[PDB]
């Protein structure tokens, strides 16, 4: 990193450059680093620490409105072994859970954990939020989910800007308790057959916040939640709807076929 | 306390006692300071405190079979103000979930926030527990409660040893997403009335953990979970059964009146 | 309170009621206070303190879950002296913006500032996330605002549940960069006159947060922002939709009448 | 005050209303108050003074952004006697630095001096910047000036905005070291007497910070400094330059007569 | 340092001068540092430690006026990855906002990140300025910039005193919403083309504090800005104009060629 | 020390002299010891922290005409490194300010700030006693001077006992505006040309207090300024005369070459 | 100590002795402590100190005439280094003063300032007499002194009873303002030789209030100063001769070697 070559030379120390040459240690490493990790590389003299860590703090914190931290956030995908208790669990509520296609039941082929960082704390804010409005219960629920932004889900978090206009209750993010209510809504792409037996289709088994709900058994079009309420709970199969995209976590990942 | 003072003698150190006597330090608090906490009280000599803490050690982890460590363990009630928010949430959900007596609505009298820290402790656990077993959702609600035994339950905690033996579902705990179904359970000891509209009535707004609960429609006279399940949810208004104790946690405790 | 006494009690310390009580030390007091703040009102033994102070983070921290900690919080509505510089500018904004009424200027009654601390944390998250999305740049202006719901917004903050559907530009919260736009939203209660000359009205000049705004020269009916874009600038006197409630903060209350 | 009252209520203590109100203590003042100030007003009980102080951190403290603390900033003009050592100063100035009218010295009716605290602190910072850029030397020197804003430099400050665009050296703040030089400038209001001898005119012995100036010789326009410096000194009686309205502070304000 | 040595030879501890060598200590470092500090380099007698932070304290504030402290300050541009939220965030309004040469894109090479404390200090306390004359609204706006001065700017800041004094509306600074409006000032070194697709152009994407702008349509030659203003709006795409150095910040360098 | 052994005998505490032996407490360093900086050393017991204290008050203040207190006064030069601001500035006056020997510009070696306490002290109170006088304006400036008392004056401060009495315009201390009527003054030590190019001549850039100066143009041989003046001014370059030591300050040292 | 045990015991306060044992509280320590001081070594209750400041009252007040405050008094010698200007100066007028042996200089070993407080009050208290008699000026000097009685001067004071009866001018105290005067008085010990060159002689540099001197120029016999007079002038090397030995202070002592 050139970024280090210049911090180190307006600290007038550049004759430590070859050591954190070697030691490969970048700007966004060197911020981390204390006198015992400065140490532990070698700078031995007191006052070459003293000077990195005044420097490193006078850019940090002496430059906040910058934000000059510029720090791997991506999400990482944990496949699940078909013989892991999670795995089963998460199976017994896909297949069991059964009420499109003229399937009874499905060939589940992987089963995957979503890890994002980022996402999850945005989630858990807005989940404290909904629990601190709702008298300290958060109403979370595991629900499944389909759309045709499944791969920018699990990268970016669910968006109400990519909502479901065209839906029976509004532009929302629409979850259903029941695997077949949600693969209904797929779609095929080779075969021209709508109940594709060799399709290779995904869906979503996400993290719900619901809050207060407002059960509604007619049709209507929010745009935005009703007052008072976090949630749309649509009996017109029960059909959850969010307005908020920050409310929702992809948890799982569920790679299947029609069977 | 005579604790200390055999303590102390046994150390040798008998000339600390009125330091320890001024200070009030007893055994429960002597086993909880290092060398800060014991110079702040006065022990200036390094040896002194030394043998105290060696002694100290030699005792809590000497005998951990002894379990001598016996440390205030009780239930706080928080009031909360009617003008605060979580009281016009939980009134919210008293009210308007209504669907015995002749009433329409109820008349609030106080609602107070339980807090104790060993019940909580066993709930978590068990919370832990039934998540780990079901995909990582404890499928947590809030439910009403009414049974003779509320003055033991938000001090002792939900026990399944006092079960309801005669109910529809069997002898569990049974919880009532409606306040209406669960105070026609009540019961009038001043008046005969069964209707009194002048009785001060209590009732519970637990936080229960159901995991993944049995979908039954008719009655049954279970004495645990169905295999695989950790509750039953019943819809001869919808019922729910847990047959632990530790699988709820009394939250809030309300008192009203019929109005 | 009694929640105190409860404390107390459990802790064996009943005897420093009387302190308790003549200092009017409650819980909500005693939580926050150290050996400092306790040796202070008279607990000068370190036993007690020491109890005192293990039995809060017992109750505080281990019980994070039941957020056990319900600790005045509101609005306070500070009046601007018309001598204040503060007043001017805002006074020369109202005015030298005027581009409804058969008036040329207004007859400033009052500027008040509205001053709460959850909305202002509110608002200064959403910004944080929006500067983060529009490469560090919240696009943060004030502009003017009317709606039903004025002293709603004020102690409660901006609600998007509360939307314009009936809105040019889809259901959002309208803002304009002029007065007289925003003016001419209001309705007469009293007199029947649509221009009535002795009105007290009131305008929000609120702090609102656009991030990367979408440039619409015509008329739709976006349920919320478009993709990417934190807001809509539309220009059919332009004027400014935002969809999230918590991006704009009610700064200023202005009092007046059509002069 | 109603903000104090507005505090005082949403902390719940709104029976120390009477105190309050006695003691005439508003929101401005409640902010500078300590334990010791709020135990000297009445207000006895430890948790009531805690809460206070608590509320006001939460409210200067806790929103920051906001800059709730709207706390007598104005010009004391503050009149010097004859006798006194500073008049006979600024008298000797005044006269010996004669060399329009056809006069040969003035009758000085009153020197008053200019005390604003805001504009000082103005002052000091371009101070501090002009010296730490000049070797750590302001280069400061006291000068004559006249303008038909004076009445308005007491009050706000020097302006470049009001800048003198028809002047020898450009749109600077012309400041003279011969008092003549600047009375050369004045305007006649009552006589049409250009030299009139009853005319009650007003001028400025300023501070003014050059740092470097730019030996000048000729004519020029500057719109601002030359590059490298912070004044133009100009020889076409030498006459000193400012591009910078907060790097000079009217001193004294010096009313006299031709004679 | 020569300067340590008089320090510790004038105190008389000239003795701990071999640990002084071996720590590197410094002047800069040793004014800094504490009794703790002190303690860990190994001068463990407790008068020594007194005589080094007396000796420093009559040194640093007993000589307030020479400001001997003479303490790594310049800048330091950091990169940023093409893959970067910030970069394409940055990237998408060069692009966008296009509207010489005969291009319709750019060749974004790469965009760094300018980083310097004393601009950002600079930059910050006028924002303050701006924002307590303008009722608490920087007005702030990030905008291009193209200059001959572009390696000067990020290490020295902007300067008024290198105005742009052959310009439309004056001698002030000329920052342009449009990127095409700012890459029109360009000028072909090399080349004798003045549209070469080989050049290496650099652009500022600085960030602009505008406060009260003076819209105008026609063209001036304002030196400084409109008497209670803060800056010009002139539309004759909109073109915005500061006089004040210290007015705007060299957020983003961006390094691209015509494509 | 000897001294602490019989101050402490005297007090009756010979015992804690092992404690003041390996923390090498002298009188110097005991003087300023209170109660925390005296327990922070292990005087644990109240009784003889009170009588070390009360012994030191009946030393400092019981006698103070014997003025006791003899307590690290010296000069310390801080070598000033060629690329920093303030090196660059000095360089800049001492060369463009030129106008003996045949050069036309100097090479400056090397550049030093001479920080003294005492002489400080002595400047700033004279500094305020000529400001008092003449209507709160030091008239401070920075120029050179050369003295064959060079190596003294950076020591023990200028001295008017050391005049240059062969002088035109008396026995003063002559400082000049420009670098060349300085170093017109020096004398050759080792080689006989009076103009060496490899001499290394030392030049002063001091701090001269001014205040109201006579503005002579003929020779006079004045003892001491004349009547309400405190500097001569001559032009028979400009050339300025102090009569009074304490009224310059040597701020630099700089250290040259003809060339 | 004993007295503060039964003073206690007649308080009736002998619980507080572990207190009063551990701090190591005397009698000598509890008369100068009031009700703070007797908090922070923790007397909480306000009878307790009560108790004790009155008890102490009734004991140094209320037995005047018995004196029972019997409170370090003693003489401290601080030497002076050689290179201070305090032993540069007594040194210069101790050579310089020269006009026994034949010798030109002195080896001066080491001066140390004599501090006793006791001695310094009587000094003063007389200085204080002899000027207000002597129109406000006690016509004080330093002078030589040398008598067979110095190393009891430094701890008592000089003592006009131990006169020098064989003098020139009587019974008094003879001050030289020479060196040599006053070292002819001395006597050899070890050496059989008067003049011998490796002698450790010590001589006083007192500091004397002669008050109104009697000029006097032959020998006399007087037994106590003339009257009107304060002490004798002798120019038989002008000696001074002083009748009261409160009349001067030994302030340095010399040790030195004949050279
Ligand atoms: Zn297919
Ligand atoms: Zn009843
Ligand atoms: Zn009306
Ligand atoms: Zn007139
Ligand atoms: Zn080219
Ligand atoms: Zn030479
Ligand atoms: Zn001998």
């Amino acid at each position: 990193d050139f970024s280090i070559t210049q911090f180190v030379r307006n600290l007038g120390l550049e004759h430590l450059m070859d050591i954190f040459e070697r030691e490969q240690i970048t700007l966004d490493v060197l911020v981390e680093m204390g006198h015992k990790e400065l140490k532990e590389i070698g700078i031995n003299a007191y006052g070459h620490r003293h000077k990195l860590i005044k420097g490193v703090e006078r850019l940090i914190s002496g430059q906040q409105g910058l934000n000059p931290y510029l720090t791997g956030s991506g999400t990482i995908l944990i496949d699940l072994s078909p013989d892991d208790k999670e795995f089963q669990s998460v199976e017994e509520e896909m297949q069991s859970t059964v009420r499109g296609g003229i399937f009874n039941r499905y060939n589940i082929l992987k089963i995957q954990k979503v890890c994002n960082k980022k996402l999850w704390e945005r989630y858990t804010h807005r989940r404290k939020e909904v629990s601190e409005e709702n008298h300290n219960h958060a109403n979370e629920r595991m629900l499944f989910h389909w759309s045709p932004f499944v791969n920018a889900i699990i990268h970016k978090g669910f968006d109400e800007r990519h909502a479901y206009i065209g839906g029976m209750f509004g532009a929302g993010i629409y979850f259903a308790e029941n695997s077949s209510k949600s693969n209904q809504y797929v779609y095929c792409p080779v075969h021209k057959d709508r109940s594709c037996y060799i399709c290779h289709r995904q869906l979503l088994f996400c993290r719900v916040t619901l809050g207060k709900s407002f059960l509604q058994f007619s049709a209507m079009k929010m745009a935005h939640s009703p007052p008072g309420h976090h949630s749309v709970t649509g009996r017109p199969l029960a059909e959850y709807v969010i307005y908020r995209g920050e409310q929702a976590y992809p948890e799982y990942l569920i790679t299947y076929q029609i069977m």
